[PDB]
């Protein structure tokens, strides 16, 4: 009964397998079959290829070396070498052309989610090329999915010879009847036999994946669309930059290049975009994931003020400030969407792009009370249950699993109208007090946001609610000026309180709108759709915020 | 008796102002005087210019706006306007054009040095541009170094309008006889006049700067070259990343772009870069400035081989794992310096670039023990004073004031031999029980390191001495390798203990090695001679590090 799954990397997760580049190029370039193969083979265990393998010489040390091999190869090959020709060229085309195989990976993605010890033994090399981070991003990528990586140029040791294997067996802490092992060389699986592991020849990928789940019992092939890589809360790098001297906020940061300001609503965290985290950089960007005011790890003031837009914008003004950033790209959702509007119109120069998931653009209305505005629309009545203070703190601090377990629903499940709400005289009247866990999330992570609503409450995330006033006369500065730095509407089809509907009229104020629209997607997108949310605005970010 | 400075941004902090761009637009294509002056101009109060500058209509709005005033200042001019023509093209590069004052920003770090109150009150707009980024950066820079900055755009007043002044007063706390307000405009400067605040027209920057120091009696113009930035620990971006169950690494973040990675000697702090951190951000890289393992808020774990070199490498690498960063730029000083030259040898994928002050890369000698080698010569005894665990902590613990004190010290100051440090039988043997504070730093920088240093000890950054054996054994795999990836070596003349002759030998490894000298520095590089440093870094870094 296996218990470990073992997978090579070069032609098992990583396709295709340089070993075909040489005989790939020899069939274009015409020169004698495995010539260039025996240049790489040349001395075996005492040569260049075997003291790169185990770190004794690096990548660029190598290249003469082989190209050495190349010499004599050909002299006792009798034939003819081409100039304009490099072994560097070579193999820098065939790094460049290896990329992950995808079902390979979400085959140990998913053994490895049935409680299985993933792993990764390769034969690898120091790489000192110029072009050198190209590999290192697949690796960066690949690794964080396995519970161990042993690459031979770290251990010094290589494959077939089987010290290596005693030393898998030994980090994976598990007896050979219970591995697996993966591998595209017959050499290389026959010193795991030897040592009773399970093996796998990999000649492709469907039939290995049929032998894998026929000897695991686990379904790998053909299994329903996964969900995208989520965020582990201990495994993130946790920021904290002081705004003010009372006001302090915390964030999560993830990736390189230009930064992405994530902006959570109402009651959330920054690990409501935890599918959006690794998604985006992986795509190439810095991901900054925001306990906006008020919430999580992130100062909670007590005064209703503390909250008003105004007072929001600038303290994100400041967090850039004291980043050293002078521009970010606004993401937000909910509260966050509203408040990345405003960033928008009032810090052009510091917005980068902005993006709203369900919330529309509202302009301020003059000449018609943000009150009698809310209380034209039957779905804005939950925004008056939050105005008196304590009444709807009272209300979802009670039971904060049941508060979660009510709120956090597809369309489908929804337990709770948000009418009637203020005559209901509570959001959880019409509410089961032990609510049905919903599809769209796991006890685990219900857990953790009760966590975070433990230590501040309610009181900070309701007072987002209650500067309608204040908000109304701020907003009215800006109802001269129009949106013309990159913009995206991302429009939730099942969403019943930020009705798509509502958007209509926004290219009037953002002419140069682009437009998203998710079907079957209710008020919690990111969580919901994932794929769908990831895929649009990763297509959005590179066409529009480079 | 004045304790507040104001400071107009164009013409004043920064130059050349724009009104000198469409004159010099005018005389350059020859069109009538003060024509394009007129369009900017044109309705005055309730025209295009004074809505853009009260923040009613962004830039993009505003230009179509202006070149409308074209049409008809023009009509008006019975002169002909050419096409290729663009009044988005003047301003772009205009403001493009525009660059900090470096004598005006001088003059207003040292006033707040001497307990000024100092601030930006400047009339500007809310830029929407596709190219508002350089304006955003030069603000971000600016904007640090003064109490206030207050913007005629998010105020919605205008120069010369008396609210705006009564405003600042206001915002400055300030009587106006305790006030000097700096402008290029006449106008401009009568309101604060009429107030009693103290005036300068600024034509040219050495003359207000005369009418400045003689108004306020410090010296301003003439001063000796100033230090750079420093940071202020409380107003930093503060990181925390667990790389692994009992490891966590804490650091700094400041700036955008590629990622720098600095790595602190011994007994020193991520606040040993101060200088550095701000300067390396401004020149458009990503700094994290490290608390190395066993220093302040990084964990610091009792067990000698936790410092071994080969485990800490390893953290380094999944810190940036965690991070999300395929690569980092490593730049090390003193046990730093060496963690740098083997991260470059062990992972040169992970590294992007790697840069040590002082250190040399030292390759291990096999067939002679580390013990024989530091032996050989009588400058590393010290290293022997530090094997034993608990003499050194008990004598470095003792008085941290002391311990900082005596050890941070320029070259001419220098209090301590570091031989006969074992025959001495102490570190601090033959020195005075309060010594006097260096040139180099300041009684709360001291204070910093001994607030730092009260929380894990001397231990964990002792131990990093105490693994010789270890890391030998590990460096001897590294035997046969060289480092091909960028690398700068910078010599301090002055460091008795890492001398620049030490270095001598290193292109055998390091063939591509690029070099770096200072004089008259101490083994404490970074704030001996910061702006030296400075630029050694930023020169490298910018030809070789992208
Ligand atoms: N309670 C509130 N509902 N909507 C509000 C708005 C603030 C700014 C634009 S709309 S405050
Ligand atoms: N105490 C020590 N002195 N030098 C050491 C070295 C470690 C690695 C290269 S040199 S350990």
């Amino acid at each position: 009964t296996l218990r470990a799954a073992v997978f090579d990397l070069d032609g098992v997760l990583a396709l295709p397998a340089v070993f075909g580049v040489l005989g790939r190029t020899e069939e274009a370039l015409a020169l004698p079959r495995g010539l260039l193969n025996d240049a790489f083979q040349k001395g075996g265990p005492e040569g260049a290829t075997t003291r790169l393998m185990k770190g004794e010489i690096t990548l660029s040390q190598w290249i003469p070396l082989m190209e050495e091999n190349c010499r004599k190869c050909s002299e006792t090959a009798k034939v003819c070498l081409p100039k304009n020709f490099s072994i560097k060229e070579i193999f820098d085309k065939a790094i460049s052309a290896r990329k992950i195989n995808r079902p390979m990976l979400q085959a140990a993605l998913m053994l490895r989610k049935k409680g299985f010890t993933t792993a990764i033994l390769t034969n690898t090399w120091l790489d000192d090329r110029a072009e050198r981070d190209g590999l290192a991003q697949l690796m960066c990528e690949l690794k964080m999915h396995f519970d161990f990586l042993i690459e031979s140029c770290q251990v010094g040791m290589v494959k077939p010879e089987p010290q290596i294997y005693k030393f898998l067996l030994d980090t994976l802490k598990a007896s050979p009847s219970e591995v697996v092992f993966l591998d595209d060389i017959g050499a290389n699986l026959k010193p795991a036999r030897d040592l009773g592991m399970v093996t796998i020849l990999v000649q492709d990928t469907d039939t290995a994946l049929k032998e894998l789940e026929k000897v695991t019992g686990i379904q790998l092939l053909n299994t329903p669309a996964p969900l995208p890589t989520s965020c582990n809360p201990s495994d993130m790098s946790h920021g904290y930059v002081t705004v003010k001297p009372r006001v302090r906020l915390h964030f999560v940061e993830l990736g390189s290049g230009p930064a992405v300001c994530l902006c959570h609503g109402f009651p959330e965290s920054w690990y409501s975009w935890r599918y959006q985290i690794p998604a985006l950089a992986q795509a190439g960007y810095r991901v900054l994931a925001m306990d906006m005011k008020g919430y999580g790890e992130s100062s909670a003031p007590p005064e209703i003020e503390e909250y008003c837009m105004e007072v929001l914008c600038k303290e994100m003004v400041t967090f850039l400030d004291k980043l050293g950033l002078s521009q970010a790209v606004f993401i937000g959702h909910d509260w966050g969407g509203m408040l990345v509007w405003y960033m928008a119109l009032f810090y052009p120069e510091r917005v980068r792009a902005v993006a709203s998931l369900n919330t529309p653009f509202i302009p301020a209305n003059p000449n018609m009370s943000p009150l009698e505005s809310i209380k034209a629309n039957p779905v804005f009545d939950y925004q008056l249950y939050f105005q008196e203070p304590g009444v709807a703190e009272a209300e979802l601090e009670q039971n904060l699993s049941r508060t979660f377990k009510s709120l956090f629903r597809a369309s489908d499940e929804s337990v709770l109208s948000m009418h009637k709400v203020c005559e209901a005289g509570g959001l959880f009247v019409n509410s089961p007090e032990e609510p049905s866990l919903s599809r769209m999330v796991t006890e685990e992570e219900i857990q953790f946001y009760v966590q975070q609503f433990k230590k501040s409450g309610f009181r900070g995330p309701l007072n987002w609610y209650r500067n309608m006033e204040r908000n109304w006369k701020w907003a009215c500065k800006s109802l001269g000026r129009k949106i013309l730095i990159p913009a995206l509407m991302v429009t939730a089809e099942k969403d019943f309180v930020l009705v798509p509907q509502m958007s209509q009229h926004m290219e009037d104020w953002i002419p140069h709108l682009k437009r998203g629209h998710i079907e079957d997607c209710g008020h919690w997108t990111q969580m919901d759709k994932p794929t769908e949310v990831n895929q649009i605005l990763i297509k959005w970010l590179d066409s529009d915020a480079r």
